[PDB]
């Protein structure tokens, strides 16, 4: 069942349509990669050009390559029910227009998952938004609901497109729909949840047929958060230049200093602030180079954020600190503590900078592509010029879908691809397999003094995680001195975007028990 969906699979789509009595067929081939929730493929008109919009053949045109994370792995209904496969059927009514009829089966034949679809439409209007050709070549991002319906062994699947027009209004297509599977095999009917689409339609520049491209990425959700920054910019010049950070909470006590990584800013905590500025004052920089701090033109390894929050520190006259860090903001904060022991009063720590020995304990499915962003070449090409790390690594690393709101948060301080510099830096200092061993010497040296330090620690873990296993985050927690672990269910990278309630919450809870 979900053993056919562990690589790349080839795809292949044929349909044969008629739509106000217009006959035409439609063939396409590409490949996906469930791993990402990812279809590329190419769909080209077989008859001549196609008497519809090509948005309106999209969801007709293999739900299979949805990701489903691991913790809701046994709600994939559609992976369960190959090689077999399943039949899918729907009844799509465009607003005040016509209405598709479709019945397809999407099965294996030989390596290569297939979708062969009829099309029917009835009722359009021969000026309608349809026939008239008024809809733009783009689509939307939308929420596809899945139901069990354990009568038929299959599923009932609701949902509405938005097709832009290009008169700047809107046609909708209520999308009714309908899975059974093919073989007896039982298969898993699912409890409720929905799945998070998004599409980019394209053309090829040497294409000569009537024809659509087409970027495709899925994510299931719904089975276990606000996107604002409402905070007032602050700045302050540090070596010559301007660095942004939040400023909020009472003024006196022990301020709590909160630090991001790659390739995120402050906004990765504008969920967590709101629990902590209540009792304690809340400062959060953008590092250098990146957020709505100034970009200069430097190398930006390690030691160049080491030099900046170092004075950044010093320009806002902190004496005693609690530290709540994240990703590459925690080997500033834990290197910082190491030089300054006597000036932090705890540290909140998830997935931190940490030796890793061997490329093993590496994600497997972000091997190869952390060992293509560590090179000069193909490791630039990704980060620098296609912004892979920013597209691709960053929705990775969360479990939910991020929303275009939240993603265009993260895109603003990387429009120009020159100041992706930081982007590229950060993972080739990464101590993997001992290189490069001046950071696995730095990282060894404050894990140590970590390992003899009586200073309170909060560790934060999820599951499977990135940088810290569960099985390593266990194990930290027991060896470390004062140490509290918590577990805030499933997990990559950016904990704070998956539960920020139990991050903030259990940190306000956490910050009582100190002495400060
Ligand atoms: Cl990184």
């Amino acid at each position: 069942g979900e053993e056919l969906f562990t690589g790349v699979v080839p795809i292949l789509v044929e349909l044969d349509g008629d739509v106000n009595g217009h006959k035409f067929s439609v063939s396409g081939e590409g490949e996906g990669d469930a791993t990402y929730g990812k279809l590329t493929l190419k769909f080209i008109c077989t008859t001549g050009k196609l008497p519809v919009p090509w948005p309106t053949l999209v969801t007709t045109l293999v739900q299979c390559f949805s990701r489903y994370p691991d913790h809701m792995k046994q709600h994939d209904f559609f992976k369960s029910a190959m090689p077999e496969g399943y039949v899918q059927e729907r009844t799509i009514f465009f607003k005040d227009d016509g209405n598709y009829k479709t019945r397809a089966e999407v099965k294996f034949e030989g390596d290569t998952l297939v979708n062969r679809i009829e099309l029917k439409g009835i009722d359009f209007k021969e000026d309608g938004n349809i026939l008239g050709h008024k809809l733009e070549y783009n689509y939307n991002s939308h929420n596809v609901y899945i139901m069990a319906d354990k009568q038929k062994n299959g599923i009932k699947v609701n949902f509405k497109i938005r097709h832009n027009i290009e008169d700047g209004s809107v046609q909708l297509a209520d999308h009714y729909q309908q899975n059974t599977p093919i073989g007896d095999g039982p298969v898993l009917l699912p409890d409720n949840h929905y799945l998070s689409t998004q599409s980019k339609l394209s053309k090829d520049p040497n294409e000569k047929r009537d024809h659509m491209v087409l970027l495709e990425f899925v994510r299931a959700a719904g089975i276990t958060i606000g996107t604002g920054f409402p905070f007032d910019p602050h700045y302050v010049e540090v070596l010559g230049e301007r660095m942004h950070y939040v400023d909020v909470g009472p003024r006196d006590g022990t301020p709590v200093l909160f630090l991001h990584g790659n390739p995120t800013s402050s906004y990765v905590w504008r969920n967590i602030i709101p629990h902590v500025a209540p009792t304690h004052r809340c400062i959060a920089p953008d590092l250098i180079g990146m957020g709505k701090s100034d970009k200069p033109d430097l190398g930006y390894f390690f030691d160049d954020h080491v030099r900046f929050m170092d004075a950044f520190i010093e320009a806002l006259g902190l004496e005693e600190v609690v530290l709540v860090i994240h990703d590459w903001g925690s080997a500033l904060g834990f290197h910082w503590a190491k030089r300054n022991p006597e000036r932090v009063k705890g540290i909140a720590f998830m997935e931190f900078i940490r030796p890793i020995p061997t490329w093993d304990e590496w994600p497997r499915f972000a091997r190869r592509t952390f060992q293509a962003f560590r090179t000069t070449d193909v490791g630039r090409k990704l980060i620098i010029d296609q912004n892979v790390f920013i597209e691709g690594t960053l929705p990775m690393g969360v479990v939910r879908p991020l929303t275009e709101v939240e993603m265009d948060h993260y895109r603003e301080p990387f429009l120009n691809p020159v100041d992706r510099e930081p982007l590229w830096r950060f993972p080739n200092e990464l101590p993997i397999a001992g290189e490069p061993a001046n950071i696995v010497a730095l990282v060894e040296e404050y894990m140590d003094w970590l390992h003899q330090s009586p200073v309170p620690k909060l560790l934060f873990w999820g599951t499977p995680g990135v940088l810290i296993p569960p099985a390593e985050a266990a194990r930290l927690a027991k060896s470390l001195p004062n140490c509290k672990a918590v577990d805030i269910g499933p997990g990559e990278n950016l904990l704070q975007e998956d539960n920020p309630d139990l991050i903030g919450s259990e940190i306000a809870r956490w910050l009582s028990t100190l002495e400060i």
